[PDB]
């Protein structure tokens, strides 16, 4: 019979209002409530047997550590549930990509988790939400989304939660993944045309329910005439690691090498991540000696993914040859 | 009747060197010198007569704000001289972007001015510094290439320097403009098919003649769980602006609102940028009450970029105002 | 005050009704009458005065060169008139890119023609279309987008008329050019990034007055173990030129050379374009003996833009030489 | 204990010859010999242990059908062989493509087989060709390329066989997929991604060993004001499928309908592609009612890639239905 999907939000612009119909760039988020975000798609109800449950109603850019561990640990619940089959969870695009992230480290479960938004809230005219739920709700409810991690469905696409990001402002298509889509969902039918490499969900060391806090880790962006204020004062204000966004292949300014060297020495993990993050990934000893300073490198990641990793490698780790490795795996 | 080019060294991957040839990642930065680049290249002379300059010999991720106006004084001199058509400067590419942008704003000349890199050690196995040096040359030495603003030539293209960014690490095609290539150089033959629609310059109100220091400005990266502290560090260690690398479309963070607000009053600029750089743009008033607060946005302009416009704009007013113009015409 | 925009309706998915809201691929497309498409946005209003106007009701993978032409004299008649600003065409998706192309060679006028279409029928749910015509309509009343030629207004950007094409199914974002978006459309304002190179509108040395009928132009693809077979059919059908739509760099198989020969002397022009249409272009004389054989190269367009070119320069010129340098202009 | 690598040249760009160094584009492809090329980069040897094999010497655009299948009969036999690990295939870049798609499809064997170009002759300034070889070997001799497929390896990435495209004339990025790389190879290393979801060698159906003959299958390109021509002479001509390379989803215009009928009466199997690649997919009765006139859909498929599935497809069955679930699962 049908599948019995449950929605978990958190308020974002899917669930935004703005001015008139003509606003779908300037407006108020996280006004509208899960039921009436419900009652906005009568159709949801010819693809599974839906539940509304608004877990929080925020805007995403506000989204603090122990929101997320409020929303996993829910999730961590609803999964548990044989009444539950699929979990939609609409979020706020700003951070989607970081709590999608998290959700795919954290959710040892092969069941359907997926993350959605949108561009332009339900008041505007041509508003996506809608159709962004929709097929939330078609993928969610579909046997071949089982184990395949954490998805975001949002354009018609079908995007990984490891690496897809809030990529181009403004317009529908904003999320993008340097290694492509998993696939598409058209009129309810899910068509899948690649499948993940790292490891997630099931095959993940980690686990939700043993995590009670997660450690303070902060980035500090790179760029030219950089100086090592950002890196003392993050560390001094406790963060546990630093996720370093350099220019090019995590480079290091000459004048911030000594910073983060007496920081790791003092016991900061140095993450070295960029703000290159089309393509490609940051290699081990290529632009720094990783190995002589006892650095890791975020590989592909960008600096709020490489956070949001780091975060949940050391609640198990403090060990950096281990943390390296988590890096080249998830 | 061969056009006189000079090429402006710097260092960077070009001058770079591997320890071996399967070693296209893995090197050093400025090892070679300016005549020995010009030396591996012979069929530059076909194009025109070349005269070679070492400026620097630097990796672009170690630049700083005086190695700035050395290179744009430098560039301004050689302008002046009836004996310069179009001018050459090899630059890493780390902050190839930052410079570029940097000169697309002070030089006040319509002679072709082109910075180029590789993304590959020349001791490499299929380096592409010699094409790229070549391009380089053939677009300066032709008389199409004046009153275009700066050009970076690499992967057969021709890209503005004002938008062109690194947004793909290891490839070849690692720079890239949300708004596209202007066009393309292929056999020492250049192609056009758009052209900039921004002040750059000829027609800029700035000028390198005129200035003699920058101020300093600074960047902080936002994501989820941020606090002020580096924001405010930055603004206690001398930042007269600060460039808020925001989530989506230039958000902040509930938490961080005030301190931006306080640190407003005391006279540090608030412009806000994202790093949400495939494409769009921050639109003012949206995420934020830029009026109410006196605010600037940096409308398309990646962190690095609004850096660069706001440290020169800043040497000329203060005034929130005429900087948002100056953000919406260069 | 506002300024007079005139629509003219030709069909399309834009006018298109499907059997549900959930239904956005599948559909019945030129269903709706102008009149019906204007009065779902009512914000059209505040942008300027609009008439509406049903030139034909169509699906435009159906539509023929007589239909052109009654389409591009009706857009000359609008646009000579006084009482006529700016005017907007709804053109389904297919072969819009054929349409913007041919409106952009051949309407001398400064006064700014828009062609817009949608992914998803106006029935469906986050339907594209509403937003896609009031971005049509403010950009057609806005004065800066004058002399800029034809712009297509879909996606939120601003592109031009003669590089867009229908690169993607399905998706919202259907239509990219490999040089970039001119700029965007954001709540009725219009950001200008890029200007075009190439020659159009009131620039252009075709005019549709003088155009009675166009000459017969056809297109061959070509590919692994490709025969003569096509080439000659449609020579022998009419066909005054072909589009060869080759491999590579407008490639020919050592098999087919001879067929193309002896077409170009029996009066055919032999015009290289290809399938390898994200970006690049095919050069003269690079893959086979343009100047030996007397062809010409299609440069950057497509086999569907060239045969549009082709057709045009035509009614002008039968000279090689002459077509190679509208190639290159245009 | 080095891993036994042959490498089967075929001839293309990689063994071609330019005038001169500065001649990246303008060249004779097939000039170079197998060992010649094996010994213009020695560090092969530090990787594999190889052997050179000269299967013929063409142009990728005049290859045949037979060409194929002997290219395809040789790499079944080196599969068979233990003294044979992995298998590297030099192919011009034109219809690289095809041949790694056909390849994908009928080598029932889990040994890794790569084919690689380049765009630029190896007489060239940084030419792309030996970098492109060393990958290849690396990605060749790598155990963990095994059960992924037919593999091509050009500009650093590792992409699928099955949908990898020559998408960008000129450019070294020439190669392209709609979902992406599957991962990266730098400085002898493999970095994985993204694995396929689509059946391929092993789990393939086809078998090279069982297949003597290929049937005989053309392609015929739509466009505006487009007649049944070239469809109509193709099938009087020998051909057993047409692959409609439409406008958008695969539309056929109302004028091309009724022949598309009449040869499908007649035993000529229609398969509906279209001329938009770069994403999205071709879908079943939304553009025309496949199930009434008995048609099959590409899915995502360009034209030439569909003639290849086509073409093996129709060596096992001529049943529409079952030749549409083979455009669905492989
Ligand atoms: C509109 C786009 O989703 C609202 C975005 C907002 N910053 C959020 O809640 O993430
Ligand atoms: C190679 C990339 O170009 C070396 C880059 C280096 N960090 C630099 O000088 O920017
Ligand atoms: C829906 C997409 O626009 C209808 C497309 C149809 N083929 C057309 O009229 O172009
Ligand atoms: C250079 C591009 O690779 C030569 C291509 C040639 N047409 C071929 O052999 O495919």
């Amino acid at each position: 019979k049908l599948a019995n999907v449950v929605i978990l939000a958190t308020g974002g612009t899917i669930a935004g209002a703005g001015a008139s119909a003509a606003n779908s760039a300037t407006y108020q988020a996280a006004k509208v409530g899960v039921d009436k975000l419900i009652a906005g798609v009568p159709e949801l109800a010819d693809l599974a047997n839906v539940r509304g449950e608004q877990v929080m109603q925020i805007a995403s850019e506000s989204i603090t550590n122990d929101d997320l561990l409020k929303l996993g640990k829910r999730v961590a619940e609803l999964a548990d549930s044989n009444d539950v089959d699929g979990i939609v969870i609409t979020h706020g695009t700003d951070t989607l990509e970081e709590t999608a992230y998290f959700l795919n480290l954290v959710q040892k479960t092969d069941k359907p988790i997926v993350v959605v938004g949108s561009m332009r809230p339900g008041t505007a005219m041509s508003a996506d939400g809608m159709l962004n739920l929709y097929n939330a709700v078609a993928v969610a409810s579909n046997k071949d989304s089982r184990g395949k991690g954490v998805l975001v469905t949002m354009n018609d696409e079908i995007q990984s939660g490891r690496d897809v990001s809030k990529s181009i402002n403004i317009k529908t298509e904003a999320f993008k993944s340097a290694w492509g889509p998993l696939g598409m969902v058209v009129e309810g039918k899910s068509y899948w045309f690649r499948l993940p490499a790292k490891r997630h969900t099931v095959n993940s060391e980690f686990d939700i329910k043993q995590i009670s806090s997660l450690p303070q880790v902060d980035i500090a962006y790179s760029y030219g005439n950089v100086t090592d204020t950002a890196y003392k004062a993050l560390a001094q204000n406790g963060a546990k690691a630093l996720i370093h966004a350099g220019t090019g292949n995590g480079s290091v300014s000459s004048r911030v090498v000594p910073a983060l060297q007496q920081l790791r020495k003092n016991g900061t993990q140095i993450i070295r991540s960029s703000h290159v993050n089309q393509g490609g990934f940051v290699l081990r000893n290529a632009e720094q000696p990783d190995d002589k300073n006892d650095w890791v490198v975020a590989h592909d990641l960008n600096p709020e993914k490489a956070r949001i990793l780091a975060m949940v490698a050391m609640t198990k780790t403090q060990d950096s040859k281990e943390l390296q490795r988590i890096f080249w795996e998830y």
